[PDB]
């Protein structure tokens, strides 16, 4: 059979502070495809995010780039520093992280959120829709471990 | 004890006594030590898929976390040769930014923490370096407090 859900009772309760975990397309850095290697390589690490998603021209969903992506592609290769400033990311750009549908499930996002530090959240048709972060998420299950009490009644069950 | 806005006494009870495993021990958190030389630091960051990582001395107490950012703004700060740059250790470009958390830590100001930062170093009096808290651990907690809550805890509409 399937997995199990989580408590419709908890879903109810996060789903009115969606606000909370979907972070925008227009607050989230990204970079674009055509982008050169060297230049978001020394962005990466001036800024120090991990990684950061890559979307094209017209704003569609590509895949995340890192230091170490770049680092990789260019020892794969034996690429100079010269060579890696005429290099566009798009060659060297990770899919590992799957991009999750504007309609998932939030057990589905929960599941996948212990496992990536971001979900890039795309439309049917590759739209960058922004991501869900670990921190997003650990804003909301703050105010549910909080403030779940409001609405709800907690007692302890007795299985002996 | 005039304690503020506290998470449900059953949540607590619940992440406590069953999954409690999200304290990482220290012999299971990849670390550098403040000796470490910079560059060979930074080479190693780059190699593999780490954020920041915790500093800790030579007798396995906490110093602070490094990351690739934190080197390379010191490189700047100084205008450093790459010559300098070996020599130098990363207890000079540390980042004690995160404030590490006790042992006898609430689990409402871990949570409070665990949102402002990736990780959290949890030491003991002496500052002696117990493991980390990630935000990856608890999310692992709080999916089987979604998911297993209600197998000893009824939840009624008020
Ligand atoms: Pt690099
Ligand atoms: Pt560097």
């Amino acid at each position: 059979p399937r997995g199990s859900q989580i408590a419709k009772e908890f879903e109810s309760f996060l789903l009115s502070h969606l606000d909370h975990y979907l972070i925008p397309a227009e607050d989230v850095a990204i970079f674009v495809d055509t982008h050169n290697a060297d230049h978001v390589m020394l962005l990466l690490a001036s800024n120090g995010f991990s990684r950061v998603p890559v979307i094209t021209k017209e704003k569609k969903y590509v895949g995340t780039i890192s230091i170490s992506d770049i680092m990789a592609y260019q020892s794969k290769g034996q690429l100079t520093d010269w060579e890696m400033a005429q290099t566009d990311i798009v060659e060297m750009v990770n899919t590992k992280i799957e991009p999750i549908n504007e309609a998932a499930t939030l057990t589905a996002i929960m599941h996948k959120i212990v496992d990536y530090p971001f979900l890039p959240v795309i439309s049917d048709q590759n739209d960058f829709r922004g991501i869900i972060t670990r921190k997003s998420i650990l804003k909301a299950i703050n105010s549910l471990l909080h403030d779940f009490t409001d609405e709800y009644t907690i007692t302890p069950k007795n299985n002996d």
